[PDB]
């Protein structure tokens, strides 16, 4: 009412204010910036569906703080479809060898540990970069996240963040060129030869920028997440490691429950009706996605973890008409919402085979962090 949504308070559990926020105040204003944030199911919904009147930022346009098209969605969406397939054998042997100086130990932080080198591993063979640079990549992608995260930073900080991206630019371009005229069948060489928007180098750079962006921070988080509700829901486990055609649902249910994106910024282009409320001319309202899939009127009992839930729409989940709103809806949502699913279900796969007895470590103490993105700070399990 009166509270603020990127406060300290809120960033601890944003969960524990949702429903006083849809109930209260479903437009809530915010002071430091001059944008609205949208609580309630039916308004979020509204918005993604509707692009024309809010408007994001085009695919091959640059990352901008985020607090502070053409349609080559249906193109590069073909791509990365085209991808999968020769992909997930690559998938495979990522978790398999990131996880195979831990199993001697019995004892990892999956976030830490594993998660975040694995999911850079993943989107480095999408753009088909060899895997040795994997720290440096890894590195410089957090400087150029943390500077589109942040509210405030350091000057250290935003020095580190342009280093950071100077290190990409520097990086990938001589790749560009190189795969303009020799290309395979990575992403970068095939958005190089077109062959349907005729791209120009710096466009490009942009675009796998943010595919570098986009297919990164949400995987390790999601895996982070299922992984842990699972195993606070021992039963629920139990369920998953007796037959594995449950875990696209246990994926579905943690995108629900707690998904990774907790805010989709939007622009006007129109004055428009929203809620109750009338916003003015071309400002910037979030969707907090957050607020949406904890909402009684989408979802029954939604503060419940619950991957047997018949309200989940699972045939659907994973595409533009889902049920939860993890991707977003319509279509504007995730571009690589087939790629994120067969993912995530081909690591936790191998996690839970590999990882045998898995528990939660005693005395680890679970805690989230993040605004815009947000997921477990560490993942401490022990496993036979
Ligand atoms: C479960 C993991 C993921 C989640 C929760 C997620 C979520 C999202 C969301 C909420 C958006 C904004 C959509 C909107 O504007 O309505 C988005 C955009 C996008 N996603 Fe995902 N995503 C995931 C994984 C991936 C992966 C693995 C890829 C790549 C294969 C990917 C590619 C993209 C791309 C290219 C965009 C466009 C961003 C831009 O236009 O700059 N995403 N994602
Ligand atoms: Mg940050
Ligand atoms: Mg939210």
């Amino acid at each position: 009412k009166l509270f603020s949504v990127l406060s300290d308070q809120f960033q601890n559990n944003p969960y524990a204010y949702f429903s006083q926020l849809r109930e209260e105040d479903p437009v809530h204003y915010e002071e430091s910036i001059d944008s609205y944030f949208i609580s309630r199911y039916h308004d979020v919904r509204y918005i993604l569906q509707h692009p024309d009147i809010f408007t994001t930022k085009s695919l091959v346009e640059r990352a901008e703080p985020v607090m502070r098209s053409a349609k080559r969605r249906i193109v590069v969406r073909s791509f990365i479809g085209d991808a999968l397939d020769h992909l997930s054998p690559l998938i495979k042997q990522n978790a398999e060898n990131l996880l195979a100086p831990y199993l001697e130990r019995g004892k990892s932080d999956l976030v830490n540990d594993f998660g975040k080198t694995f999911a850079v591993c993943v989107t480095m063979d999408m753009l088909g970069l060899d895997k040795r640079d994997h720290e440096k990549i890894s590195e410089w992608h957090s400087g150029v996240a943390d500077f589109i995260t942040s509210i405030s930073q350091s000057p250290e900080a935003r020095a580190h963040s342009l280093w950071c991206s100077e290190q990409l630019s520097q990086y990938l371009m001589p790749v560009i060129k190189e795969r303009r005229v020799n290309p395979g069948s990575d992403l970068i060489s095939i958005l190089c030869t077109s062959e349907y928007m005729a791209l120009s180098d710096k466009d490009i750079l942009a675009l796998i920028l943010n595919v570098l962006l986009a297919a990164t921070e949400p995987a390790d988080k999601t895996l982070a997440l299922m992984i842990y509700h699972l195993l606070n829901n021992p039963e629920q486990m139990n369920d998953v490691l007796a037959d594995r055609s449950l875990v696209p649902r246990a994926i579905a249910e943690t995108l629900r429950y707690k998904p990774p994106v907790q805010l989709i910024p939007r622009q006007l282009s129109q004055d428009t009706v929203v809620g109750g409320m009338e916003i003015k001319k071309d400002t910037i309202v979030f969707c907090m996605i957050g607020a949406a899939n904890r909402d009684p009127e989408a979802f029954e009992q939604p503060d419940v973890f619950n991957i047997h839930r018949e309200d989940l729409g699972i045939k659907s989940a994973f595409s533009g008409a889902a049920r939860h709103l993890a991707f977003g809806s319509g279509i504007h949502n995730c571009v690589g919402t087939a790629f994120a699913k067969n993912e995530i279900e081909i690591v936790a796969n191998i996690v839970l085979d590999k990882m045998r007895n898995i528990r939660l470590e005693e005395d680890f103490c679970y805690a989230e962090s993040g605004l815009y993105t947000r997921g477990p700070v560490s993942l401490l399990v022990a496993f036979d």
